[PDB]
């Protein structure tokens, strides 16, 4: 169960191989962070011997993230994702993953044009059923990320991942959310953490642009102070898209450059936030 | 256990004589709210049958407020303090008043030019006390307002309010946030609310000119947002300066109108405050 | 050019025919605004005499909005992007409205899943030359809106809205921003206000969900200070998708209710807006 | 005159006698920032040839502040304020400052008791009047200064200030507006830009509990985007009091520390406001 300040990898590595691990890690002790996040694109390819080496030298934590490729989305083919999520759950575990988290109930890239349907929602818990079932085996839990509606049109606030998360009655499943889709999905920001309160987790501290916090629209005096006062205990994640490799990057939507540099996000973002942290009283 | 929404009397009565008090009570009618706050200037003038009926009539609750005058600020004069105190303790309960608040602990004006020191501290203390038992004998409550440093040296932020509530030692003290005030002496707004919420039963909703909230600097959204996250169930008092009797408005430096009319206050100042408070499900 | 407050017609209707147009009209007259938006998705569906009647009966001002269909997408069909856009022309001036504005550029819902290229923005600047030009002959005006990354991958920020204009380098052009999509773009919202401040006319003042405005995340404070100091006196326009006009859902992505209904948006929303412009002395108020 | 960042001196002495210069002045340059404002609080202390050495030989500029004393306050003993500004002016002056700035026209902390009268704006206009005068004599600008209802009650808000400068008629005064005062009087930030926009030349960007900036309530997005958008290229610079001058104390009301050090505010506020500057796209960041 995380805790402290982590960095979501994105800006060193989306490939996690053996050179890749190196990278992201040696950056995570650069910036003194408790926790990585391990994007996982290809699950089956993760050396875990070399990566649970890897954090256990460097006394580093760390949980995974995911999304469903189209051939396994959750709501229209829930085999293929119990699948691919099965295989997901297991490498986490192995290379010494707490946690899957992210949209593991479907796709970025999912749109019907239409509400989504309880036909959708009824296959999702199923998945996630399972998926939580074989989490549990392995010592883990699932993250359920409330993403932005065009990315996904199924889960896009901290309301409707409580809702999924109480629909499917596990124990091991936490909500996920991100400073990112929340400023486009909350009405009003700290309503997001409010109607998570009994599930929140993790939390992706991630600026409005994707660039560097403390310089977009979101609003983190609401968001830090909320957590506060729900007394958030879990995982602070920064996230940005700089550096990211162009083929991620445009499927996410990047369409030009974030921000400066790393110097620039790395440099003015993550003091940012942990003075924000600090002040709150969350640290 | 004051609860919901209510308005200091302040806009349309100062002066609690009958007309008076039958005035701000039709203008609590109007608005439709569910308490009021009476300012008590002058406790031994307060017909005190008269107002109870108002209140058992028109099925609205009340609590009453005061600053301590200088013959008995409990800093220096303790003993004044005590007397002083009861009387308007009486006074409260006798009308039908759940609760006296505001700075019952010294008065506007108190300035030493330097820190406060420990010895104004325990006078202060033992006031509380001997106050918190009368109170408890007439079955009310106390609130200790933090107020700003320029109207008050001693307690100006939620950490300080609630360490004199912990060094009396009474059940029966509660804190009574201002965000006008907080507005100046939080370190983040929402940290006011943050460190007194084991004690927090009160707030001033006041924007910081005293004008109309909504439209001046308070941090509107991290206020509502942390008060809903902390389970906030106490009184929501609306605050305005607008229309108060100029010897009153001078001595809190009212130098200027701090708006157009009541109707602008009360127009768009209560409905902004009320949607607020349904927008992060505090009602 | 458009002054005061408007409400994008998707607050009271799906669509832009009679009905529709009868019962926007009346809403609008209801709240006392200046202005309405009209959507321009349909044109040969569009009973203009019947809707400038309406309009000067009731001595309301109109402009119209659109998306180009991907049919018609500029960046890679340009010749059928211009043909529709004269049409779009043609019937925004018959209704008696003064400017299209929109993704009058591109698709609400396009993106090809690369960076947008010289050879994309060639192409727009020829089609919006060609229809500033006809738009001069119906004495209308063309907005160029910048929308966010999922919704075009052409027009995303103020300053890429103003390198267009610069681009074609007409006299009739303006840069529509929308704070909705600026809340997700400008790094720093009032930075699209600053970056667009020498064409900027008319601005979608949308809450960061397409709910009621000041009830979500939009820095209203910042965006209004900013307009003053800029000196704005265009349009001041709502949009809230009450209603969701079918041929642009896909794209706009409103998957659940924006707000309890149109009594809620309007009767919430407007006020807030109203007394924000006068709080900061803009132009007109 | 002054442009780019700048530091009171009060984050690092509390009064500006021979040792408080030197630490002040190598602690400016430490952070690289462009110029310091030095209180006038105590002239017959203050040796003007050791701060003028120290400023040129590290290449570093200056203006000074103060507020008058009960004994000198313009509104109600105009020909003692008139005395008292001159020889501020000429120390000033003196050391190789540039303007003198601050509540140049009373006192900090006073008040009547009662609104301000026209008897007290008359007096205040006398006086800076004959102050201005003997500004231009020395080659210095004078600022007003617009602080909150408990330092001052005359001049609170970037409008009155306006009025004032707009009654003495003189070329060299500005405006010097300051956030924590600000975010008590003025109904949206950015209206005291706003309203000051023609005579603003000075800015303490200064937080609501006189500690952190980024780490208040002070609407910094609000600000830096209206001081963009009136191309303000006057001094931005900072205001916390690590140490508190005795002249000022009792009318400033720091009655606890406003942070933990002057590492943690300069560590942490000013890398804040030098990013939001740039950000914002500030003339000269
Ligand atoms: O904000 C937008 C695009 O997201 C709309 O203004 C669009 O241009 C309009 O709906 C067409 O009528
Ligand atoms: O902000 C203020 C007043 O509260 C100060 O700038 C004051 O004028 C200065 O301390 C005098 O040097
Ligand atoms: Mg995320
Ligand atoms: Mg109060
Ligand atoms: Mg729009
Ligand atoms: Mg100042």
């Amino acid at each position: 169960t995380m805790q402290g300040f982590g960095v979501h990898t994105s800006m060193w590595t989306m490939n996690w191989d053996r050179p890749g691990a190196e990278r992201a890690v040696a950056a995570a002790l650069k910036y003194e962070v408790d926790f990585i996040e391990i994007p996982m694109l290809n699950p089956p390819a993760v050396d875990t011997e070399h990566t649970r080496a890897l954090l256990e030298k460097n006394e580093l934590r760390a949980l995974c993230s995911l999304g469903l490729p189209e051939r396994a989305w959750a709501s229209v083919r829930p085999d293929a994702a119990i699948e691919h999520l099965k295989v997901a759950i297991d490498k986490t575990a192995d290379l010494g993953g707490e946690a899957l988290s992210g949209v593991i109930y479907g796709g970025i890239g999912e749109r019907t044009g239409v509400p989504p349907t309880e036909a959708e929602y009824d296959n999702i818990a199923r998945v996630l059923s399972a998926a939580a079932k074989h989490a549990k085996s392995r010592g883990i839990e699932l993250g359920v990320e409330a993403v932005n509606r065009y990315e996904n049109h199924l889960i896009n606030t901290g309301w409707q991942a409580v809702q999924m998360i109480e629909r499917v009655g596990a124990d091991n499943i936490f909500v996920h959310l991100d400073t990112y889709h929340m400023n486009i999905e909350e009405k009003g920001v700290g309503n997001g953490i409010l109607d998570a309160r009994e599930h929140l987790k993790y939390i992706h501290l991630s600026e409005s642009d994707r660039g560097t916090p403390g310089y977009g629209t979101c609003g983190w005096d609401e968001i830090f102070s909320t957590l506060a006062a729900i007394g958030f205990k879990g995982g602070l994640a920064m996230e940005s898209f700089i550096n990211m490799p162009p083929e991620v990057a445009y499927g996410l939507a990047v369409w030009r450059p974030v921000a400066k540099d790393e110097e620039e996000v790395m440099g003015n973002g993550l003091p940012f936030l942990r003075n924000k942290a600090k002040q709150y009283g969350l640290i």
